[PDB]
């Protein structure tokens, strides 16, 4: 434990950033790893000196939400999740837990792309061997990691060479999976403001990806098995903007039995605030309407509800009276909406409500 020391005489206000210390790892051959042994870290961090090591990941159970290996993995290579730094790239995947949440772990490794190409600050290097890379991936690649392309996860085998493919696809049709964003001047007109319309359905399937520089990546795929093509919705730093930040978002989701629920969909911080109406589906003029949300906890950055096996029906009563009841013992979505809004209040800079 650590101390420190402040003046009593004004009022203390602290924005900090907290991040695990990367391990380093330099050997080399069969590194295998137990369960704890990859769950304590956060960061690890490969600088080959030689030879690179191949990894063993025992009962590391894959977080997917898609059946299909074919669209899930694109998942999170469309929640967002690997970047390159020079000759290093970062892959972060995510295990299942017994206690709630859902873990969480990135692989740091140098020297996959060679010495051609040593000048990431041009893009038209990339861009002329993007067409290379769908053909012969390999050929970059270093040989020291052609024997290592595949992870153990215990009853399962992930590919690199298709997530780097994938990626480098995405990539050139940025400049597929569909993407809205919002803006404050963005949107038609208890959530006042601007509304925006989905061109086509969502599932239960929803998801909130939290990226570190305060954009927000929701996740909404297509409610139709038989192909899947999920739909990403952009929120760029709504971490610092969330009060020129307006607009809320409805769509219409199909039931098993031909029946159109609406789910209009706002959010307070990581407050994901969802509201579920019937549309006259069941009772007459008084459709039955539920209300639910989730937070970002302990800095999450992957978050949601399979909405199959969590939830609890809250009418408006019960739902705001065990909001106050778990904020007796500090509520999360009322700890973070809080906390947002004295992280609002210096907005331009000095305490002041705007």
């Amino acid at each position: 434990r650590l101390y420190l020391i402040f003046e009593g005489k004004n009022n203390v206000l602290l924005r900090s950033k907290v991040h695990a210390a990367p391990l380093k790892i330099t050997s080399a051959g069969e590194m295998q790893l137990s369960e704890r042994q990859w769950q304590q870290q956060e960061h690890i961090i490969v600088k080959p000196d030689n030879e690179a090591p191949s990894l063993i990941l025992s009962e590391f159970r894959r977080f997917t939400i898609s059946s299909d290996k074919t669209f899930s993995l694109k998942l999170m290579c469309h929640q967002g999740m690997v970047r390159i730094d020079r000759r290093s790239l970062s892959v972060r995947l995510f295990y299942l837990r017994e206690q709630p949440g859902i873990g969480s772990l990135r692989l740091t490794f140098r020297d996959f792309f060679t010495e051609v190409m040593d000048t990431t600050d041009r893009e038209i290097l990339e861009k002329e061997l993007r067409p290379i890379l769908i053909g012969d991936t390999h050929r970059f690649i270093n040989a020291a990691y052609k024997n290592h392309l595949n992870i153990q996860l215990g009853d399962g085998v992930l590919n690199l060479a298709d997530i780097v493919a994938e990626y480098a696809r995405i990539q050139k049709e940025e400049t597929a999976i569909m993407t809205t964003t919002v803006t404050t001047d963005s949107g038609e007109l208890d959530l006042s403001g601007r509304y925006k319309s989905v061109p086509m359905a969502r599932k239960a399937d929803t998801l909130y990806h939290l990226t570190p520089k305060g954009d927000l990546q929701i996740i909404y795929q297509v409610a139709t098995k038989m192909v899947n093509q999920a739909m990403i919705v952009s929120l760029p730093n709504y971490r610092h903007e969330w009060e020129k930040y307006n607009l809320s978002i409805l769509s219409e989701i199909p039931q098993n039995n031909n029946t159109v629920v609406h789910s209009i969909l706002r959010v307070n911080g990581p407050t994901m605030q969802v509201r579920t109406i019937d549309y006259r589906g069941t009772d007459e003029n008084n459709p039955i309407v539920s209300f639910s949300d989730t937070t970002f906890i302990n800095g999450e950055q992957m978050l949601s509800y399979d909405s199959h096996s969590s939830g609890r029906v809250y009418s408006r009563e019960e739902y705001m009276m065990w909001e106050l009841q778990q904020r007796v013992s500090e509520a999360s979505s009322a700890r973070t909406q809080d906390y947002w809004l004295m992280d609002a209040a210096v907005r331009n800079g000095e305490w002041k409500i705007t």
